[PDB]
């Protein structure tokens, strides 16, 4: 496998977004993975609409949480997802207002990484593109992260409470990491990103609920 991967350097990753007071991290994670596949397939990088997912994925709970796999299935069965420009993010729940004229991507299904398998996650990032993952982001240590490779041995791999996007991996001064795009704005972390420990016993459950869309 490649020793390091960073899809930001390939033009597969849109700017960091800010979910606001709505618990829609799952929707941001899902749009990020769809954005990466759309760029890889077509050469177009475009912001896709997390609001489309928040309002329209009936199997999820809007601002109360959701699964990325349900989001991918919705895009597949709906035969589309809007661009952000066609369906802007408002950070609150509302009726589904999907508009097929603003459709910007389709999905042919989704794939899951075997639970707990960081090597498989690394293979997916290398061969597929950015991957949607869920983690335990509840610790104040995560909340106040600024730089370096984040590792907290007290993180719980079974407490998956936040969804983010794995856009790469590498090693910094001997510490293997995942490059993670969050949705807490650019003023959080390192310009909106965090490096999370890799191959440290599935730290924070990073490989427990990982998936990507087919396009
Ligand atoms: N709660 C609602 O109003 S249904 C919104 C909507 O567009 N749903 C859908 C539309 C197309 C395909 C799948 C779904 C789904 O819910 O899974
Ligand atoms: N390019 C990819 O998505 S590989 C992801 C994946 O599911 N990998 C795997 C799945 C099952 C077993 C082993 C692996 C492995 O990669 O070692
Ligand atoms: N306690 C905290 O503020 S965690 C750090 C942070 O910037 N969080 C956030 C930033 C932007 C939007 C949402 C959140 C959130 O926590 O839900």
């Amino acid at each position: 496998a490649p020793d390091s991967v960073d899809y930001r350097k390939k033009g597969y990753v849109t700017p960091v977004k800010n979910q606001g007071q709505c618990g829609s991290c799952w929707a941001f994670s899902s749009v990020g993975a769809l954005e990466g596949q759309l760029k890889k397939k077509t050469g177009k990088l475009l912001n896709l609409a997390p609001q489309n997912l928040v309002d329209c994925v009936s199997e999820n709970d809007g601002c109360g949480g959701g699964y990325m796999t349900n989001a991918f299935q919705y895009v597949q069965k709906n035969r589309g997802i809007d661009s952000e420009d066609a369906y802007p993010y408002v950070g609150q729940e509302e009726s589904c207002m999907y508009n097929p004229t603003g459709k910007a991507a389709k999905c042919r299904g989704y794939r899951e990484i075997p639970e707990g398998n960081e090597k498989a996650l690394k293979r997916a990032v290398a061969r597929v593109g950015p991957v949607s993952v869920a983690i335990d982001a509840s610790l104040t240590s995560f909340q106040f992260y600024s730089k370096g490779v984040y590792y907290d041995e007290s993180c719980n791999s079974d407490n998956l409470n936040h969804a983010v996007l794995a856009v790469g991996y590498g090693i910094q001064k001997g510490n293997k990491h995942w490059i993670i795009k969050n949705s807490w704005g650019e003023n959080w972390g390192n310009k909106g990103y965090i490096l999370m420990a890799r191959n440290k016993n599935n730290a924070c459950g990073i490989a427990n609920l990982a998936s990507f869309p087919k396009m």
